[PDB]
């Protein structure tokens, strides 16, 4: 099969037109073969997400043929985003967080990563309380709140591809996301990636958040290593801690890594698919 693909994260900030365009440019010199674009944080919310993320949109297609994720959750977002170039809809909320977003995808025939959100799935759980409110989803979560994880995962996915296929999304446009690092505990993250192959098993291509999280930081910090991101040491020591679980997650197979730092990855990336690929 193909080698992991590098997808570099740029998240616009509420001249943040140039910035993030500065960071795809370098993105792309380090060699990501996708770019998941982000505005995130009504009517009014809407538009100044889509005002975020369109501009640097059609800015980066004049000059790049990469692949482009848009990161949304809301529906007229996407839309708007893959009119102008976008590719693929990164949906935080695995299509349960707007109604609309099946058929936005469906109709744009693009491709959308459906990321398993447990913060949704476990409103009350201590892991998520301090985390926002996604979406515009499920009934009267009782059960959700007691189920092992990855028991709570099939559950969440049955019900995101249940929406997919009613609207007609095609099976070989979706992509899987664990939901690594959102309102997971430390055991929950663990074992999800070292049950990465339970949900390859399922048929679809990983798209794979491995970067600056913080219970991979909270390893570090135990074991030693110097975290601080505002220092040189701590920032490089948090990121090719992330690119050793990209080593792990290229070796078997996973399609698409999502990290903020692409040089590191990279490396990762090539020394793991040398060995996977090695026959």
């Amino acid at each position: 099969h193909a080698k992991t693909v590098i997808c570099g994260i740029i998240n616009v900030t509420p001249f943040a037109l140039e910035q993030a365009l500065q960071q795809a440019r370098k993105l792309i010199a380090e060699g990501a073969s996708m770019l998941d674009i982000g505005g995130e944080s009504s009517y009014v919310e809407i538009e100044e997400e889509i005002q975020r993320v369109v501009p640097v949109i059609k800015a980066i297609r004049k000059e790049s043929d990469v692949l482009i994720s848009i990161d949304t959750w809301k529906s007229q977002v996407a839309e708007a985003a893959l009119a102008a170039g976008a590719d693929l809809v990164n949906d935080i909320t695995g299509l349960m967080g707007d109604e609309k977003m099946p058929h936005v995808v469906a109709e744009a025939r693009a491709q959308v990563v459906i990321m398993f959100n447990p913060v949704m799935a476990r409103p009350q759980h201590p892991s998520s309380l301090i985390f926002p409110h996604f979406g515009f989803a499920f009934t009267e979560l009782a059960d959700f709140e007691t189920l092992p994880i990855e028991e709570l995962m099939e559950a969440f996915f049955e019900r995101a591809l249940a929406r997919a296929a009613e609207a007609g999304i095609a099976p070989e446009n979706i992509l899987l996301d664990p939901g690594i690092g959102f309102g997971l505990t430390k055991k929950e993250n663990l074992l999800l990636l070292r049950d990465l192959d339970k949900l390859h098993q399922k048929g679809y291509p990983i798209f794979l958040g491995v970067s600056r999280k913080r219970f991979v930081i909270n390893i570090l910090e135990e074991n030693g290593f110097e975290v601080n991101p505002e220092t040189e040491l701590g920032f490089r020591n948090r990121d090719t801690a992330s690119a050793h679980v990209t080593s792990i997650a290229a070796r078997q197979g996973v399609e698409v890594v999502r990290v903020h730092d692409v040089a590191s990855h990279r490396m990762a990336v090539e020394i793991a698919s040398a060995i996977r690929l090695a026959d």
